[PDB]
């Protein structure tokens, strides 16, 4: 729960840290955007 | 009341994660805007 | 004591979180500069 | 363990420190991706 | 003391906070790149 990281590439898309996973995505648009639901998991481990 | 992540979209916008819900909007321009007031809640929690 | 937050707009506006206040300006070109003198007070709590 | 920094240039390079070291590189796009293991080494401590 | 804070601005140049001071830059190509003795100090305390 939390994320360690949350911040923006340049392009725009909108990265976090969540349990020592990568995320990525367009950012959420309301609070009915379950946003880590529809986000591309990036990385597994370590981070 | 503290700011976990407050950060820039590249488009201007700020964002930031306030008590595990996420808010974005354009930032303040003086010390007399209430920028958490209007914010657009981007998320409900998990942050 | 220092800054909780200190970062870059897209504009190249330094931004940074200060003894709960936030303050923007252009970044500091020398150590002679006094930033936070010289920065613009845009938050006066909850930061 | 874990990164102590996870950031993006305005280049679209990702970068990150990692024990002590600072690492460069694209994205990963995908969990299969070991971005530490291809990652540019560009500093070697200190960070 | 490693850095408190490590962040680009738009434009390309790293930004570290090192023992309370503020250095700016180009970004380390190399692990051969001793970057904080050739950046620029630009804040001597309060950061
Ligand atoms: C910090 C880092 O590069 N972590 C990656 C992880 O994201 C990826 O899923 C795994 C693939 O084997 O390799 C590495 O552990
Ligand atoms: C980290 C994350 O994606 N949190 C979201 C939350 O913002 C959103 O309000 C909710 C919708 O039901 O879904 C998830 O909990
Ligand atoms: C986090 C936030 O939006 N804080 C603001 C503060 O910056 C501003 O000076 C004040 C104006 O009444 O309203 C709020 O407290
Ligand atoms: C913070 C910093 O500038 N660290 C660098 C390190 O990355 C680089 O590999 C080394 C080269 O000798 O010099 C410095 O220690
Ligand atoms: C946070 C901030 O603005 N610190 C500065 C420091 O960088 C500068 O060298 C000094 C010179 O007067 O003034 C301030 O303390």
């Amino acid at each position: 729960s939390g994320f360690k990281f949350l911040f923006f590439s340049p392009d725009g898309t909108l990265y976090g840290v969540h349990n020592d996973k990568l995320y990525k995505g367009t950012p959420p648009t309301s609070d009915k955007d379950n946003w880590l639901a529809r986000a591309t998991l990036i990385g597994n481990g370590g981070w």
